[PDB]
């Protein structure tokens, strides 16, 4: 007994997963995965653009029915919502100007201005480990503002999902002066185990339907073919 229409919230400032084209249409791997799952679930879907920090509150308030927005599956979030099976892996990594000495350490970052998406796992990590100890962690409503402040020289660095930074910024016109600063930062507590569709905990049938559709599109190679549009590596992980 699925609803006729499933409302999916997403933060469209995370190319190549979720963004808007020049005419305002939603594009990216998350959008492809969502549309493909909806097709297989035989439901209509409405995409809803939202600031990232509003997605979980909107889901709990029933203003949307699902989140597909590179939403990392973390222990903390499991206390509040449910998740589909893994959509893809997502590690975090710092970016800074090319030639910057910056590393993802307190010693390197103390007093420096570091941008993070408000509501993100990166904000949680940076707040607990960096802000408490004297890094100027600045939290933003969306990632476009982060990249804008970085290129304006207002930020020294920014922490976000690695593949989004690489494919959506470093390899794009705006990010040519920038590069990764240090290696990815893996931390089981903060960063979770890949991303998934966020769902209300009581929506057991909707979860089962998303899980079934995801399995199905992985089984028949649709996942790999869609992924190949964006990535020359195994985005799913393990
Ligand atoms: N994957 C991270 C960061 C992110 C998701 N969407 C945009 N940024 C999170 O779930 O918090």
């Amino acid at each position: 007994a699925l609803p006729q229409t499933v409302r999916i919230g997403t933060d469209t400032t995370a190319a190549p997963f979720s963004s808007k084209d020049a005419k305002g249409e939603f594009i990216g791997f998350d959008i492809d995965l969502g549309n493909e799952m909806c097709k297989r679930m035989q439901v209509k879907c409405t995409w809803v653009a939202s600031d990232f920090d509003a997605l979980i509150p909107s889901l709990k308030a029933k203003k949307i029915d699902a989140i597909i927005s590179s939403l990392s599956i973390t222990d903390k979030r499991q206390q509040e919502i449910a998740f589909s099976d893994k959509l893809y892996a997502a590690d975090s990594r710092l970016i800074a100007a090319k030639g910057s000495p910056i590393q993802p350490t307190l010693e390197s970052l103390k007093g420096k201005h570091v941008g993070v998406l408000q509501g993100s796992t990166q904000e949680a990590y940076a707040n607990d480990n960096w802000r408490t100890k004297g890094v100027d962690v600045v939290a933003y409503a969306n990632q476009d503002l982060i990249y804008s402040d970085l290129t304006a020289g207002r930020l020294d660095a920014a922490l976000q999902d690695e593949v989004a930074a690489s494919e959506g910024f470093l390899k794009q016109p705006a990010g040519k002066e920038y590069a990764f600063a240090g290696p990815s930062v893996k931390d089981k507590k903060y960063f979770g185990d890949g991303t998934g569709v966020g769902l209300r905990k009581d929506d057991t049938e909707l979860k089962a339907a998303f899980d079934k559709a995801l399995t199905e599109l992985r089984q028949d190679g649709t996942y790999d073919k869609m992924a190949k549009k964006y990535f020359d590596f195994n985005v799913y992980g393990d």
